[PDB]
DNA sequence: TTTTTTTTTTTTTTTTTTTTTTTT
DNA sequence: TTTTTTTTTTTTTTTTTTTTTTTT
């Protein structure tokens, strides 16, 4: 089933690069994407979407090398549903974006 | 900032159509989108993304009239970050998709 | 069948706007969007896709009041295959983008 | 500049595959994707966009082994503007889609 | 297949063409 | 601008064309 996400945002923190026990690079970036919209009066408003994106392999390292907090970037990937047991034994779930590619937007 | 979601999925429940105190129609649908992928062995796996989509106005009613539990549909919209205080006074947040359009996929 | 196009490009000429009998606007814009690829035997390349986009209603109006040659815009829409005949009966064809929306940066 | 195309279409002819000097595959497919619009003065209309897509590497191979005239597929890629000259020097142009990926239903 | 927590302009219709070195 | 909780096939390169009535 087709699952596609395309978002332009800026990092809310520096990218955190790690290696998984397996050897694969992994990274998670925090994105903030804002939208403007007119209120039924004439007021202009804003919604800010905060969301984490998962990176793996070469993509994770590319992100760690070229992006930093505040960086602007276009991310392309899929929507992800994470479901797991925390160390307390409590069921927990999460929605993240698993990114396939990044389009750097810092150069102006 | 560009914020786009395009997902094909099936409803996990019947669409729940309501009117907001303002008069606007609103509806929320539960989607399930599954992905298949090969495991580093040769096993084929699956991830299932469960996610809610918000509909408003004519879109909400269109959904309520033509879609039901198990229905296949293509949704196009944006990623949304919901943040609010529950009736207990506790901070709560959520990621949903706010849908702009629906492409029906039940007719075969 | 799903048909989506999302592209960022600069206008290659000014907006051309007319009005239909119904009264709704209809404009056409010329776009240019480039891609860099330092992928080749050795060095860096550049490809530019030139293409026209059809605009309708209030979108065509917004394009007409705010865009001009050189402007950068993001458009969403679908791919369109246009065909017709010459005054000499020679049938012609063409691909364009029919935009649903516009976002200017 | 961002350049995205996502389209579902049926193949209008069989897959045409060759191999480049490097050894990687390169195929071309003809697509047709239709849109319904019961929007007009009164009744229902239908438009079909015909367009060719360029495939490379293993994607071209998968297209060659599993697709044929009539097959339905979802392709992702970008819009491409191709140009060249006649043997008589007449310069030609063309729009195609260069696919990054393929998904067959 | 992979872990586990606030960044910094608007929203069916007709027509028939030549141009504004950050990774991948 | 808007509420508040498990559905049912694979993943820089060259070439130069005519076809497989669910809403919007």
């Amino acid at each position: 089933m087709f699952n596609k996400v395309i978002m332009v945002g800026r990092l809310t923190r520096n990218v955190e690069l790690k290696y998984l026990p397996s050897g694969s690079a992994a990274a998670t970036i925090g994105l903030a994407t804002s939208r403007r919209f007119k209120k039924q009066d004439g007021t202009l408003g804003e919604e800010v979407c905060f969301i984490d994106a998962r990176l793996f392999g070469r993509t994770a390292e590319i992100a760690n090398q070229y992006l930093s907090k505040g960086s602007s970037v276009l991310i392309e990937g899929r929507l992800t549903y994470e479901s797991w047991m925390d160390q307390t034994g409590k069921k927990n779930s999460r929605h993240t974006i698993t990114a396939d590619s990044l389009q750097f937007m810092d150069k102006k």
